[PDB]
């Protein structure tokens, strides 16, 4: 071919030196790594082996099957994963799952397996039935799941959906709310269904039935649209539990644009605690999920599993309510007709001043 | 939203013809491939049509870089090439030069640098790429090397012109951190175009891209008694924080202080009130960068720098300064709000 | 392999298409094949013939999606001659194998809805009376309105089309008969009624409340959105297949079977005597002037 | 014996049911039998499969009632392998055996209608863009509006359902975009738009004119009755059978073939509002409602 001995006799260096480069920067002065890496590139030279160029002094090589990095939560996690995996001197190989469902995910795994990975993290939302089908596909390779579900028997880490829903409900019940609406994610999504189940569960335990229930698509816009729809249908709760912070944003807008006050008239609770919620108007009470932690933890755990020790269990991570300004004790006090008529008059005056 | 049948009935050719172009040179007089390939490009149409490519990126934590890499990975798949990301924490050129030396060790056939660098440093990095094609998604327009970016010149211009045209004279800037090239360029641009309208900003401040910083800096400014009629902000998130600062300072966004963002994120359409901003399509930047990189890896493409258009997205944070009477559109909105309140009465 | 025959009304018609779709669709999932025989009308000889065809094609089970009164349904079951036969349109009182929606419930819910909103002056708008489904629906309305000491002030007969709903309603209002509410036999006639009302200078809901039947995709966006009775035809179709396979192995409900329905409250139902200058009517007037305002020059 | 296979979209959907009805119906009159194979979903592998089934059932001719772009329609025709195949959904520019309605006409008529009523501010509401029928319709609208020196002021994408017509129209008006006319890709979305408009404090026709497509039974009773483009699907279905029998005896138009459509003028179309009230007259009206409000 173009050999390892050709790279060397024209570039002026030994075959210990060309072979020390092929691996990683160690005992060769950084100034002689320019005489080699330009002599390799200007004659096209490469590995075999190419997993013989991942041959030492040890590897853990880990595969991740994830939802789109477009989406905020999955990016947080993978960031953390990649990040932490680095600290531990293991490498990460992502395989994105442009949707949707289990055949999609089963495929993303069969890829990672073809790339001879030593462990798997599944960051893709699956109901328990399907998660089992996937675990089947992992075939003698340790597999940690960051989204299940149904309880599950397998290796998992998740945040407590039970806690999240409980905290929110309890918060509002304790502020003395009785008229409550839910705004869930799309129901194709397992995470949405779990969240909603949770809300029902705990509201039932406080002798409460939600006065309305709706379904967004995770986007703020859908939070606005559904909330608008609802208020226009004359349904006007004192509080809303919302399945993520972005829909909560859209709800808040719907409310505000409907002539109501967020908190003082309709309290709202989110989920996720995104960077931006702290500066919504007003700042948004929500459930914190530390995705960076989930990601980082999942790596420690996976390395352990790949040496036959760890929790071969399922594992939960705590969450927490973050009180801010969208939660206040209920209030149906609301402007009097005389006050509205006055506001109207003011705009009639402004109107008459136009062309 | 331009289709295949729009490319054809303005450029004077059939569908068999537009559809024979999309595929390849088969029996194409490259002559009539000029009537089509300019009508595709001058309407904005994007057709459904080993290479191993490395990406050096900022943290995927951050929104923009995730968008891009997503689009990259995604598109690279369609083309049967694989992507290998190397994340850069954090800060500076040695950081980034290192991330590259890794990707090179993994014997990649092309490089995309999605990490913000000033032109001096971008050169230093290009030096490190050593006989391997390297496309940069963050430098300035001035660079000699292979790049794709959005027009910072346009973005800044549009925003300024927007507010001047609404008749604003008292304007404050809220920039990104100045370690960041993208922030500096944006700020330079704002100064450039405000100068061209005989205006000097009344205040200038520096966030860190986070909303919280937008709030903190705007708060500080208003508390220092500096109260502009408009703000140009370097991204949508800081704009959110500014809006909050304003609102919590007893003022109305738009009516009292107009605000303009940058990026057009998913959520800005539902800020309160919805946010006027400059659209940058990161999915497109990412996808494009791959096509371009494959071409470079076969000798041909723009070995040039390349710009991508942007656009102003008018919404509700921009209104003529509160010196003027409110506009009919602003009144009609207020009126809608009361009609909603009214319908919730009974007596 | 199960091979199953369907005798259906025209696929032109919305409901029967829903069903056969669901049938074909589900039958696929279960690895059985479907063979449709359409019955371009009308009545029992028509339907007895459609069956004699399917039988000639050696099918292993029959679904009869064609509307029949109980007498005639028996005559047809006679024709099926040692081949399992599931009927998707008869009454609840039949001996044979059937699945239907509860006509008793549908009618009850609608009446109760309006009585509970306090309506006393009510008109019925039924389907054509050649149609069994229309007669059952009408019987039901009479039954429950009687149980609330009410006699309808008018009663009319469309042909299922919206246009007929308009025409009959127009006729009625022009005859000076002006109820506070209408029970209508399907959503499309309800559309036509609503138009007749609106074009007669009246308000749907506020002046005359209207209730539909079927809950079609589009009723949620009628003007105003239409209170109606939900019937899930996809479900009926899909269910009928499961059931038929079971019957073809001796076991299942050799019974008749009912499927629930539900009232869907929307904006065509409001208490009588609203009357005039409610907050909602003022807010509407306001909205109009806001639009006019926004058309001005600054 | 003449035995004919149909590959169709879901019978759930209104149009395809109309067609197959007509097909089955007419095929009966002619003493041939029909065998349907439904397609879900979606795209060309789906449809290539539905055909490979029908072929296994040894049919003597094929009707493809499933929407396909010209590229894919060819791929399917390849699959038909020596069996006559009539397509009820492609474009006019295909080589193969087809019958369709004139999309060129439909779009032209609607545009010309509104231009002739003197509209300059126009919005489009298209079907989903995964759908070829939607893309063709939209292309057509662009083509003819361009020919009248007009660019639409907005452009949106439903999913064929009324609800989406409402949602997109609501979105658009809330974005402060307020055209004088709308071209809509089917009658149901047009219903939803009409609602969005009406509920937005505006008048359909007088303020915003709307045009549909299909002419469904119900559009004649929308509020107000809906100007729309008529497509007679019964005819398409019936015609496709005559034509197929002829093809199966080596004679007919081995051509593509078009069917006319027609504009149906009703009440959602009127000349744009020339006229406004003065600010002083509005302010007075506003005062009046403030007085009424203060009693309540």
């Amino acid at each position: 071919p173009v050999t390892l001995y050709d790279v060397a006799e024209y570039a002026g260096v030994s075959y210990q030196t060309v072979s020390r480069v092929v691996n990683q920067a160690s005992h060769v002065s950084a100034k002689t790594r320019e005489k080699v890496e330009a002599a390799m590139a200007e004659l096209n030279y490469i590995p075999n082996r190419v997993a013989q160029q991942l041959a030492g002094k040890q590897s853990l090589l880990i595969g991740v099957a994830t939802s789109s990095l477009a989406l905020h939560a999955p990016s947080q996690i993978v960031a953390a994963i990649k990040s932490r995996a680095d600290q531990l001197g293991a490498s990460v190989v992502v395989s994105m799952v442009e949707r949707s469902g289990v055949e999609a995910c089963k495929a993303a795994v069969h890829n990672l397996l073809a790339q001879r990975v030593s462990g798997l993290i599944i960051n893709y939302p699956l109901d328990d039935q399907d998660a089992i089908a996937v675990e089947a596909a992992c075939t003698n390779v340790p597999a940690l799941f960051l989204t299940a579900s149904d309880q599950t028997p397998l290796n998992s880490i998740i945040f407590s959906h039970e806690d999240g829903t409980r905290l929110g409900v309890e918060h509002l019940v304790a502020l003395g709310h009785q008229q409550i609406a839910l705004l869930a994610g799309p129901l194709s999504s397992v995470d949405a269904r779990l969240r909603l189940a949770g809300w029902h569960k705990y509201l039932t335990r406080n002798q409460i039935q939600p006065i309305a229930e709706r379904e967004g698509d995770w986007s703020a816009m859908s939070g606005f649209q559904q909330t608008m729809q609802m208020l226009n249908e004359g349904i006007v709760p004192t509080a809303m539990l919302v399945a993520n912070d972005q829909m909560a944003l859209g709800a808040m807008r719907a409310i505000t644009e409907s002539g109501l006050r967020v908190g003082a008239d309709i309290s709202v609770v989110g989920y996720d605690d995104t960077e931006d919620s702290s500066c919504y108007i007003p700042p948004l009470t929500t459930i914190k999920q530390d995705f960076r932690l989930l990601g980082q933890t999942s790596v420690d755990r996976l390395l352990q599993l790949s040496q036959g020790q760890a929790v071969k269990g399922n594992q939960l991570l705590p969450v927490s309510l973050v009180k801010r300004k969208t939660t206040l004790a209920p209030n149906t006090q609301t402007a009097s007709p005389r006050a509205l008529a006055d506001s109207l008059m003011q705009l009639a005056r402004q109107v008459s001043r136009l062309e």
